[PDB]
C-alpha cells in the first residue's frame, strides 16, 4: 500500500541526541544515532521502499520536557522547531512537522505553538508527557488549572496534541526498582501516558474545550482493553463519579482521542481497539527509529482488517485530521 | 448456565471488615458490609438464582497484607482461615476456600499454606499484592529472593496462587494525587497487579518452579493487550533481555497464568484475551460483593463465544485446575 502517512516518527538535534542513549544497548547506539540524525537521506529511501508518502516528524524524548529551566526550555524548543521547519522545507512533499513545546510555562508553550502553526506551517504538537520545572516541587501534568488557557489556544488553532510517553521520575518509579527492564517501552511508558490521558479526561477539560484532539501512540497505551472497567466497575453503586468532568471517561475517549499503531504491531490489539474506539480514530505510525519502518509497514500491509479500513488507517484518517488534502497545505 | 464455578468471591470477618469501607460511597456501606459478612444465606440464594454451583471464597483486601506486625499478621491469617474452614464445612458442596497468608514472613506463609491445604482442605491462596512489614524499609514483592522457598512449597502442594489487587502506598501513588478517582478498581489496582505479575515473570521464578499456577482477576489487569509489546518493542535490536528469566515474558504468561472475568464484563476484552492466552486459561469469576452476581452471570451467559468455551470458562477449566 503506497501513500501511507506516519506520525510518530522521530529525529534528534545534537542538543537533544543524548536523551535517546539508554534506550538501546551500547553496541546499537551508532545505528540509532545515525537514524535519529538523518532526515533527508536514508529515511526517505526507506519511506519509498515501504510505501510511506508522508512522515510527520517530531523531536525525540524527553527532550524539552526534561529541561527544568523554562527559559532554557523555550530556547531549545525554538531552535528545534526552526531546524525542523528548514528540514521540512527541503522535501515538503514528504514531511510535515509537530511542534516541540516548553510546557514548563503555559504562556510560552501557547506562544510557540502559535508561531509553529502560523509561521512554520506545523500541523500539531508532540509532547513527552509531564514537564520538569525547577519552580515546581512536583511534576507538571496538563490537567492542572494553569494549562487551561494553553488548551484554549490549541482548540482555537484547531491542531492535535500528541501526548507521547516519557519515563516516570525515579521517586515515582519504586515499583520498578531492581526491574529496570520494565522501564521505557516495555511497560512504564504506557502506564505513565495512560494515566496522564485519564487525568485530562477526568479533569473536565473536554467539557470546556470539546473540539480538542489528543493523539496517543502504541494503540492507546492499554486504554481500550480496560476502558469498560474504568467507568463500569462496581456498577451496582448508583453515584456521581468523583471527578470534575460531567460525563463518562469513555465519552471523552471516544470523542476527543485518536490512537496510532506505533510500536504495537499486533493484530489482536488492533482488532480490540477497532471494536472499542473504531477504525476512524486509528492512525498508522511506526515509531521510527526505535522501531523499524519495514516491521511496521509489513505488519500493517497484511493485518486482518477490511481493505476500506486499511486505507483509512493507512492514510485517509490522517489526511482528514491534519487537513493535508486542503488548499492551505497543498498550495500555500 | 447452571454449574458455574466462581473464584474471586469475597467475604470479611469483623476483624477485617473496615478495610473495605473506603471503596464505596457512605450511603452504600450498609449494603456492602451486609454482603461481605454474609456467607451462608443471601449469598447462596443468589448463587441458586444465577447458576453458580461453587464459590471459592477469599478474605477481603488488603487484609493480612496491610498488617505490618508479622506476628499479628500470622494471628489474623490463622483466625480468618479457621473461620473460613468452619463456614465451608456448613455447606461443603457449595464452597471452597482460598488461604489468607502472612506473606510478611515467608516461613510463616509457607507453614500456613501447608496447614490450610493439608488440614483445612483449601484449594489455593489469595494474596492482595505486596506486603507491609515494620521490619522492611520497602514494600515486599514476591519476586524477591526470600520468597523462593515459599514458592517451592506452593509448587510442592500443587495449588494455585491468586495475585489479587491492592492500592499502591501513597509515596508510590503521587501520579494519582488530586485524582483519587483513579485509585482502586478504576485503574490503580490493575497497574499495581500487572507489574507485580511481571516482576514474577521476569525474575526467573518460573524457570526454577515451572509448574507454578498464578491466577489474575479482571481479565489479567491489561496484560493481554500489551503482552506483544512487552517482549517485541524495539524488535530490530538483537539482544538478551536484561531480566534474569531465560525466556520471553509471554512464555511464562501462557504457561503459568490463568485469568478470571471478575469485574471486567466486557466482550471485546474477553475476545482479546481468548486470542492471546486462549479460552482454556480463562475462568468465570464475579468479584462479589464489589460487583453484582446478576451483572456477572447475565453478561457471561450471553457473551459472544462458542458454547464449548462458555462451558470451559464457566466451570470446565476451574474443575480441572482445582481437581474437583
Ligand atoms: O515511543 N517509544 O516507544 C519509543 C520512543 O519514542 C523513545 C524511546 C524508545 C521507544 O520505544
Ligand atoms: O477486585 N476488586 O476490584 C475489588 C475488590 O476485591 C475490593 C474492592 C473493590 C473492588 O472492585
Ligand atoms: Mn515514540
Ligand atoms: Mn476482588
Amino acid at each position: 500500500m503506497n501513500g501511507k502517512i506516519a506520525l510518530e516518527e522521530h529525529f534528534a538535534t545534537e542538543e537533544t541526541l543524548m536523551d535517546s542513549a539508554g534506550f538501546v544497548p551500547d553496541k546499537d547506539w551508532p545505528e540509532l544515532r545515525s537514524r535519529l540524525l538523518d532526515i533527508q537521506d536514508r529515511r526517505v529511501r526507506l519511506m519509498d521502499e515501504h510505501g510511506i508518502e508522508t512522515m510527520i516528524l517530531s523531536l525525540n524524548a524527553p527532550a524539552v520536557q526534561a529541561i527544568a529551566d523554562s527559559t532554557r526550555a523555550n530556547e531549545t524548543a525554538r531552535r528545534a522547531n526552526d531546524f525542523l521547519a528548514e528540514q521540512v522545507a527541503k522535501q515538503p512533499t514528504r514531511f510535515r512537522g509537530f511542534a516541540a513545546l516548553p510546557m514548563q510555562d503555559p504562556e510560552l508553550a501557547a506562544r510557540e505553538l502559535e508561531r509553529c502553526v502560523k509561521e512554520l506551517g506545523f500541523v500539531g504538537a508532540l509532547v513527552n508527557g509531564f514537564s520538569q520545572d525547577n519552580r515546581s516541587a512536583v511534576p507538571l501534568y496538563y490537567d492542572m488549572a494553569q494549562y487551561w488557557p494553553f488548551w484554549e489556544t490549541v482548540q482555537a488553532l484547531d491542531v492535535p496534541f500528541y501526548l507521547h510517553p516519557r519515563n516516570p521520575l525515579p521517586s515515582d518509579a519504586r515499583i520498578y526498582d531492581g526491574h529496570a527492564w520494565l522501564l521505557g517501552p516495555t511497560w512504564a511508558f504506557g502506564q505513565e501516558t495512560a494515566v496522564h490521558a485519564l487525568r485530562l479526561m477526568g479533569s473536565g477539560l473536554f467539557d470546556k474545550y470539546p473540539a480538542l484532539k489528543i493523539i496517543l501512540g502504541h494503540m492507546g497505551e492499554g486504554l481500550p482493553y480496560s476502558m469498560w472497567r474504568i467507568d463500569h466497575r462496581n456498577a451496582w453503586i448508583k453515584t456521581t463519579p468523583k471527578y470534575p468532568a460531567k460525563r463518562k471517561i469513555v465519552d471523552y475517549f471516544n470523542e476527543n482521542f485518536y490512537l496510532t499503531t506505533s510500536g504495537n504491531f499486533r493484530t489482536q490489539t488492533l482488532i480490540d481497539a477497532i471494536l472499542e474506539i473504531g477504525a476512524d480514530r486509528i492512525l498508522f505510525s511506526t515509531d521510527w527509529p526505535f522501531e523499524n519502518i519495514d516491521h511496521a509497514a509489513d505488519w500493517f500491509e497484511n493485518t486482518s482488517i477490511s481493505e476500506a479500513d486499511r486505507k483509512k488507517i493507512g492514510w485517509g484518517n490522517a489526511q482528514n485530521l491534519f487537513k493535508l488534502n486542503r488548499a492551505e497545505n497543498l498550495y500555500f
